[PDB]
């Protein structure tokens, strides 16, 4: 519904059959979630952050429940200390910022 | 306001004098803003990201200008790609997720 920043907006999904804790990351264009096992055929991609850069799998297609909430889209994989929700899924569940 | 995520969440910012753009960023618990003189005492500091981590000085009590809300709180000042407003300054201006 209507999530306030006072602490991490941390939620659950359910990804390939298993169930994971994500960060809602507006600052993300991408999804990046730690090494996991995804069926299909993945590229490869490099991604940027504070701090630098990581290599990661890019899996399109891919089904994952947020808050209960199905959407399918893409995921990277890779050595990401978080799972992190960005922007590319958080359209799909028609999410904003309000202030 | 509302904003969507189709696009990054851009804002403009006043700080320390000068205009700038930023980020609105979810998943920062901190704000991080490239080089930039500021006054007064800082603190040195190391923080973390996707691909690894960076030194920032940190100030405490600064006055930004967000959207035309006044906040005052931390900033962070480093090798930042990205001017981001996190966690720290989002719930002072009363911003919310929702879907
Ligand atoms: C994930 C991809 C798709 C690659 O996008 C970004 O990284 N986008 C960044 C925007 C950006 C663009 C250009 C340049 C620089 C940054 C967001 O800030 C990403 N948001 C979170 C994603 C995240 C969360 C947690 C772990 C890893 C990654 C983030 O880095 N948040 C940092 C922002 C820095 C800050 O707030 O101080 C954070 O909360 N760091 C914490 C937690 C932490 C600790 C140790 C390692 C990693 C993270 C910290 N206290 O250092
Ligand atoms: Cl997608
Ligand atoms: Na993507």
């Amino acid at each position: 519904p209507q999530i306030t920043l006072w602490q991490r907006p941390l939620v659950t999904i359910k990804i390939g059959g298993q169930l994971k804790e994500a960060l809602l990351d507006t600052g993300a264009d991408d999804t990046v979630l730690e090494e996991m096992s995804l069926p299909g055929r993945w590229k490869p991609k490099m991604i940027g952050g504070i701090g630098g850069f990581i290599k990661v799998r890019q899996y399109d297609q891919i089904l994952i429940e947020i808050c209960g909430h199905k959407v399918i889209g893409t995921v990277l994989v890779g050595p990401t200390p978080t799972n992190v929700i960005g922007r590319n899924l958080l359209t799909q569940i028609g999410c904003t910022l309000n202030f």
